[PDB]
């Protein structure tokens, strides 16, 4: 007896794979699982499946001014089952998200932003009394359940006059609760790329690390990878796409593909306005990307499962093992030529898409 069982399913390596859920949990994988439950989904030949696909970086407080989104649309809808807005708020006002957030069918976590009222103007690091370890810190303690990580946006526009102060204060903040998971958001100077590197250790979160602006890690004058770039690569800090409107540049990404470097994890930095008018309509469309740089289907799909999984705890999340939350995300892969464009108008001419079908979330199946 199972809730749910799934057959005649496929990995993206080609492996067969039938999943049998029960309790919002997996309870049984297999390349075949005969087996009895309430209902049974027999899939077409040739479906792929995988871990529910997870965005970590996205903007879905759909109450925020701007910079918002609603969680299914980004979510559940383009078979993404677990999201995670990027410190669209901080300890002044995740409350308020988080009610919101439970009512989501997609899973929806969080990252506090280390400024108390997120990201409500443009620049919440040029005043430093927003920044209050104190109210982080309660914050954490009051949404264990929700509270996932810190973010900080160390760019021009984001700190004013206060440097890289801003990212110390992220550290110690990291020091005083377990060394929770930390983002690191980057665009122009300042501060300069190798300071804000030079600061982050094995385990910090590098967002829109393809940008092409002059402060990201392309040395444009020698159209190589900034040296102190790779050091910090070398060193274990997690680069993560957050394609956005203005932080994903293919001639970076293939750059750094041809130098052997690719990033841990594939993020959209999605908020209402880039998806519905580009240049990011969904990670499905960010993924073609990567495929068109050269990335294979299988590093792909482990770089929105196991990946994101792994860079912020989410211990149930990931992976089709047994134990695990039943998040599934199933899906087809096709031959199709598509443009694609990037942040910076750079484009290119994609041949194969990928698109989900099928997205189950704590046991629930959802069409499309
Ligand atoms: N991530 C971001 N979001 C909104 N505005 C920005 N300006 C620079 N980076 C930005
Ligand atoms: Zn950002
Ligand atoms: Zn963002």
């Amino acid at each position: 007896d199972y809730d749910l069982l799934i057959k005649n399913g496929q990995t993206v390596n080609g492996m067969p794979v039938e999943i049998a859920i029960k309790e919002k949990k997996i309870a049984a994988v297999a390349a075949t699982i005969s087996g009895s439950a309430k209902e049974t989904i027999h899939l077409e030949p040739g479906t792929y499946v995988s871990a529910g696909w997870i965005d970590d970086h996205v903007h879905c407080f759909e109450k925020m001014a701007l910079y918002y989104d609603y969680p299914d649309e980004i979510g559940v809808k383009k078979g993404v089952t677990t999201v995670i807005d990027a410190g669209t708020t901080g300890a002044e006002n995740i409350h308020e998200f988080y009610d919101l957030a439970q009512q989501a069918k997609t899973n929806v976590f969080g990252l506090v932003n280390i400024s108390k009222w997120g990201i409500v103007a443009q620049d919440e690091l040029a005043d430093l009394s927003k920044v209050q370890a104190s109210l982080v810190k309660k914050a954490i303690q009051e949404l264990p359940d929700f509270v996932v990580g810190i973010k900080a946006r160390m760019s021009r526009t984001v700190i004013g006059d206060n440097g890289i102060t801003p990212l110390e204060l992220a550290k110690q903040i990291q020091q005083e609760n377990q060394e929770i998971p930390l983002m690191v958001h980057i665009g122009s100077a300042p501060p300069h790329l190798d300071e804000i590197l030079a600061l982050m250790e094995k385990g910090d979160v590098l967002t829109h690390c393809f940008n092409g602006k002059e402060n990201g890690i392309l040395d444009q004058a020698t159209d190589k990878i900034k040296d102190f770039a790779w050091q910090a690569y070398n060193k274990g800090v997690v680069f993560d796409i957050g394609h956005g409107t203005d932080s994903f540049n293919f001639h970076v990404a293939e750059t750094a593909l041809r130098e052997g470097m690719k990033a841990a994890s594939i993020s959209t930095d999605i908020y209402i306005r880039n998806r519905e008018n580009g240049p990011v309509y969904d990670l499905a469309t960010t993924m073609e990307k990567l495929r068109v740089v050269g990335y294979d289907w299988p590093e792909i799909i482990e770089k929105v499962t196991k990946a994101p999984a792994e860079n912020f705890h989410l211990t149930q999340k990931g992976t089709l093992e047994i134990g695990k939350d039943a998040d599934l995300t199933i899906f087809t892969i096709q031959a199709e030529e598509k443009t694609l464009t990037d942040s910076n108008g750079l484009t290119r001419v994609a041949k194969e898409q990928i698109r989900p079908i099928k997205t189950i979330i704590g046991g629930q199946i959802y069409d499309n």
